[PDB]
């Protein structure tokens, strides 16, 4: 009767858990070892000898083996305004991603829902995250329609977020799941690089870095509190806390603008240096309340923005070489899929732990940390607890 | 200690309340009665005599008196590509709104924070919503910087949302405030129509509807659970539940696309008819649990998309003429400010209630409803409880 009684009946009891994970990528892919030749050919830039050498080194140093790409050679031959460094092309780019982003997200979601094993009518919330295009209604609406979810799902559409948003969606889903009894949140991150792909310019080498790193993929979760074992629900990871911060002295480090030529990125500061200089402050804030100071006692998920970020974090913190294994595996096999990447890494970690027969889903350890890194410079920090295997 | 003990200590106890409201608009404004003459003059379209007559009737039927507009005549004279119907112009529009949206949002937020009366360091979360431009980092980052909030504020950037998102930000803020002990959420909705302004055409009259209705404004809230009366916190309204649904048979009713010509809107179905035919189902779902069936016993906030929505809802439900007073006042004095509009209406209602000396902030009544309407067709339904005066 009272507002207080309503509130206590309305909310969930326990911590939010990741109950399922599914992933998907465009079938089409490129092998990084061959990408400099392909990219300089399809962008009609083979005369740019010195710049191609620089790009070969960038691709060789990336540690990426394979990247999935919706964009094909045959399509790009018909679309020279997308192959240019800077030609008016946003309309064509949008036409691609407003369709392909929710379609790829649906492929991941179907896999997540199958693992979860519950009827899709039990989904109560949808969180959709992309940095690839914008539209109204959003990709969240399109996904709801493609999956045939109930019309009364509570949706949140996160557009143009950037590379930290794999942490953001976990932070969002946590509050949605924990504050609503029975809530089951479908989280989807889906990224298609058709809005950022562009040709090379020897006066914009930061733009070239993105052409070596960014790739396509989608990941889907089911998140909920109070799992029901009797119907087959089983958490994989439990969320304990989620934080966000802006790093000091980082203004303008990474900017991204949506313009008539599509999405462009600009780097003005040493991003690996900024992240590694400050990450310990986020670890202390997250884990001092829990009594944890040994960062090698954690299982680790870090957004693989590029190899230098991972290398410099590992050195600064004294992490054992094994801590970044799952993260580096995803970077190697898939590249930087923006917001989806850390969700691929969670999947890789729990699958390897199960295959190996270790004691928990987090490599046999109890506590873990997940980091998103992106424009701001923004750092998202999620504390995770593993589940016994 | 245990994860359950962490969870219960981490979360808030009571329902989320709106603790302060502030609003702002560009000083520049147009009188609707004069707008057909102005619009057809400044777009060099005075030869379109029949179309101007149609637009005059649209403006006269809108019931809008005044609309605030950042875009000035002087600016448009210097930027004739924004006065064409479909000239490339996104870059100019983005240049305007990536700056002016957070600036207007700051103006509203300063007022909300001053009313709230607490130190800005007590803000823990920021929810920024706009349909006017996108950028990375987002307007949420820019607002944090402009106000000097703590760098560790937890931000959520809601881009390209559309007219229902005044309800969405309340739904988001409710879960953030209720699930996090001590959380104080700064919510800002800020809309600048420089992205949608364009010249007239007889190949696209639904764009003309938008040119008659849309206007600029920002609104800011402080939202929190467990108000601290010892420092002067007092809720204005309390949130009880928040729902979202997609109306049946409404596919493609309202679409909006961000293109090289800016943001374009496309209308296909009878929006007032769809809303008025289905709104009772949202009322029943929200209020059957509370034993409430008399919609005239509620105080009302409805998104003023246009006057026909309000008129047809009033007729279909049998509302007394007085129920839509606050909503229609904001429509008349400010126009359709997209997501900010319902927040202006909350402010109008609680200010008029206090001025008139009635018993509660909701026109003397106990229970109320707030609706957002927008692309989908999406209906956001928030149940509110007033506070005694």
């Amino acid at each position: 009767s009272s507002l207080d009684e309503i509130r206590q009946a309305q909310r969930a009891d326990g911590p939010a858990g990741i109950l399922a994970i599914g992933t998907a990528n465009p079938e089409n892919h490129v092998l990084q070892a061959e990408y400099p030749d392909y990219y300089f050919r399809i962008t009609n830039s083979e005369h740019m000898t010195d710049l191609k050498e620089k790009f070969k080194r960038m691709c060789d140093k990336s540690t990426i083996r394979k990247r999935h790409m919706h964009l094909t050679e045959e399509f790009l031959k018909e679309n020279p305004h997308m192959c240019a460094y800077m030609a008016p092309s946003l309309d064509t780019r949008q036409d691609i991603v407003v369709v392909e982003v929710p379609k790829l997200g649906k492929e991941a979601a179907v896999k997540a829902i199958k693992e979860w094993g519950q009827p899709k009518s039990k989904i109560t919330h949808v969180v959709f995250c992309t940095t690839s295009g914008v539209d109204m209604p959003g990709a969240d609406y399109q996904l709801t329609k493609l999956l045939g979810l109930r019309p009364s799902v509570k949706r949140l559409m996160m557009y143009q977020q950037g590379c930290f948003a794999g942490g953001t969606v976990l932070r969002i889903a946590k509050d949605l799941a924990e504050n609503n009894r029975g809530a089951r949140v479908l989280v989807v991150c889906s990224e298609i690089t058709a809005v950022t792909f562009r040709g090379p310019s020897d006066t914009h080498l930061d733009s070239l870095v993105g052409q070596a790193l960014f790739s396509d993929g989608a990941a889907a979760l089911i998140v909920g509190s109070d799992p029901d074992t009797s119907v087959g629900e089983k958490p994989i990871f439990e969320m304990v806390s989620a934080a966000q911060t802006i790093l000091p002295d980082s203004d303008g480090a990474i900017d991204g603008h949506l313009r008539e030529v599509g999405l462009t990125f600009h780097l003005l500061k040493d991003v690996p240096g900024l992240i590694s200089k400050n990450i310990v402050k986020s670890l202390d804030e997250a884990f001092k309340p829990l009594g944890i100071s040994d960062w090698n006692s954690l299982f680790w998920i870090a957004h693989p923005g590029g190899p230098a970020i991972l290398d410099q974090v590992e050195i600064k913190l004294g992490l054992k070489e094994e801590k970044m294994r799952a993260t580096r595996h995803v970077l190697s096999e898939y590249g930087n899929m923006s917001s989806a990447s850390v969700l691929f890494i969670l999947d890789e970690m729990r699958r390897k732990s199960a295959k190996d027969g270790v004691a928990t889903t987090g490599e046999g350890l109890e506590w873990g940390v997940l980091f998103g890194f992106g424009p701001g410079l923004t750092v998202e920090t999620v504390v995770l607890h593993s589940v016994p295997l």
